[PDB]
């Protein structure tokens, strides 16, 4: 649903990492995402890096995969990485953190910055927290129902 | 050193409460939540409902599955190839099931639903960093103030 889409972006901001990677080329490996305003996923890495290199002749078709507890977000996403010559969000999603791996700034000669634009994904959503967590487990010994926890559904973006 | 590296994969992969498991070339991966004991290192063991698509995909028997793991907390980070299949061993059932595993399965560990899915891991490529907590925020901190570049951990891709 849409509700669904629009939840996802609301958590994903809080993300502080995920598995990234092309189709077709090596394993996923961890990036930090960044998001703010919705459309893409941004990321800030190495030119000499593989998914550099690999989204250096063009946009490639990829997968971005969330697996966060603290903000209950889960989801395995189909889309496409492109490396971005774009000045706003390259200034927009800079940080101190990414000032610590490029001494040089944001405008440092081997600094990257990638696009994931989500096609379509299957995501996971855990509504309410510890209190509706611990509600549902009393409740499944009362009713003999199982739990639900939140929103499940694959959605195209 | 590789084996290193592995030793600490199994080390902290017991702190994590979930992970993304599939059978490779069926659908996309789902949350599961991974129970293991680094006594016992060598397998990832899952439990689930016998009419999710996981169960019946490995009915048949043994298939090529991807695991993928992503927690901050613990700073595993994770792509495996494996083989996920059935398991009808009564000891690891017993021993990884839970409180929560009883709010899904009314009628104990002994249920006709319940289904004991074991992940063996072949190979991936594993990061194993200092975490998102206290020392990340000096190792940041310090990289500033000396001009180079954190030492966040240790990344490579594994046999097992
Ligand atoms: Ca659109
Ligand atoms: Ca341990
Ligand atoms: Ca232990
Ligand atoms: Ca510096």
């Amino acid at each position: 649903m849409a509700d669904l889409t629009h939840e996802f972006w609301d958590r994903l901001e809080d993300v502080r990492s995920g598995m990234l990677g092309i189709k077709g080329q090596g394993r996923l490996i961890p990036m930090s995402p960044q998001t703010d305003d919705p459309g893409a996923i941004w990321f800030i890495t190495a030119k000499g890096t593989d998914l550099a290199k690999g989204v250096a002749a063009g946009p490639q078709p990829a997968q971005f995969v969330v697996s966060d507890d603290g903000e209950g977000l889960y989801a395995d996403l189909d889309g496409t990485l492109e490396r971005s010559t774009d000045r706003e969000a390259l200034d927009e999603f800079w940080s101190f953190v990414a000032d610590a791996w490029f001494d040089g700034g944001q405008h440092d000669p081997d600094v990257c910055l990638l696009k994931f634009t989500p096609a379509s994904g299957e995501i996971s959503i855990t509504e309410g927290g510890g209190a509706r967590f611990l509600y549902e487990i009393a409740k499944a010994h009362l009713t003999d129902e199982t739990p639900d926890m939140g929103e499940q559904a694959t959605v195209t973006f």
